[PDB]
């Protein structure tokens, strides 16, 4: 019932890695909430069940095959399925957790994993930070395969986690960033891995208030500035939303849109 959007490491390109992303982000937005010419998710409240999440398939040049549950409200993976089994990061509140009930319901083996999937929680348990966790194709063929096989015993927990933070990054944070994507398709382009930086972590960890920043701002200007990192880890200032067209492709709901005037 939720939707599927496929893809495949096994040959991928910058074109259909392009596709995914499109597709990933169509089934995450409705079209009813653009800002600033940026689109902003489904907000949570009174948002139906079987509107909730989608689905992201993944296969790999190995035949093995993970889905991926991905929260329509803010992008986040909140759990896979391998197989016979499905396993959830551990919910946040009651009703996040009554939420993951209708995901994989014909699954015959159900976990919820006691820790959250935050990116501070997966580094600590990766024994890695993100700036030196590698991405690429290469990463995400061998982190369909980790997940494939943790329920066997074949994967060991850092392994895991290493391999959920390649996930989330190259999925979700594609999905929200324009320039992510972009940062993945050049790594494609050329099949060459390597880990995020300080401009992808950045607006990783920025995402949030950015959102807020954006939404709350006076026509677009940002009441307080925001703090990036470029490339080579120098302090960029954002004053104004202008600035983030290119670069954010989705938001998170933070507060109903002001009458215009």
């Amino acid at each position: 019932q939720y939707p599927i959007i496929n893809f495949t490491t096994a040959g991928a390109t910058v074109q259909s890695y392009t596709n995914f992303i499109r597709a990933v982000r169509g089934r995450l937005t409705t079209g009813a909430d653009v800002r600033h010419e940026i689109p902003v998710l489904p907000n949570r409240v009174g948002l139906p069940i079987n509107q909730r999440f989608i689905l992201v398939e993944l296969s790999n040049h190995a035949e093995l095959s993970v889905t991926l549950a991905l929260d329509v409200t803010n992008a986040y993976v909140v759990g896979y399925r391998a197989g016979n089994s499905a396993y959830f990061f551990h919910p946040d509140n009651q009703e996040d957790a009554e939420a993951i009930t209708h995901l994989f319901t014909d699954v015959q083996n159900r976990y919820t994993f006691a820790f959250g999937g935050n990116y501070d929680r997966l580094e600590q348990l990766a024994g890695n930070l993100r700036e030196n966790i590698e991405l690429g194709n290469g990463p995400l063929e061998e982190a369909i395969s980790a997940l494939y096989y943790y329920s066997t015993g074949g994967t060991q927990l850092p392994t895991l986690a290493r391999s959920f933070i390649i996930c989330i990054q190259m999925i979700s944070e594609a999905a929200r960033f324009q320039y992510i994507e972009g940062e993945m398709r050049t790594r494609i382009r050329y099949n060459r891995r390597s880990a995020p930086d300080p401009s992808v972590i950045t607006l990783e960890n920025s995402w949030g208030r950015l959102s807020t920043a954006i939404q709350e701002s006076n026509q677009g200007a940002f009441a307080s500035p925001i703090q990036l990192q470029r490339r080579n880890g120098s302090k960029f200032s954002v004053y104004d939303v202008s600035i983030l067209i290119p670069i954010i492709a989705l938001m998170v709901y933070r507060c109903a849109p002001p009458p215009s005037s």
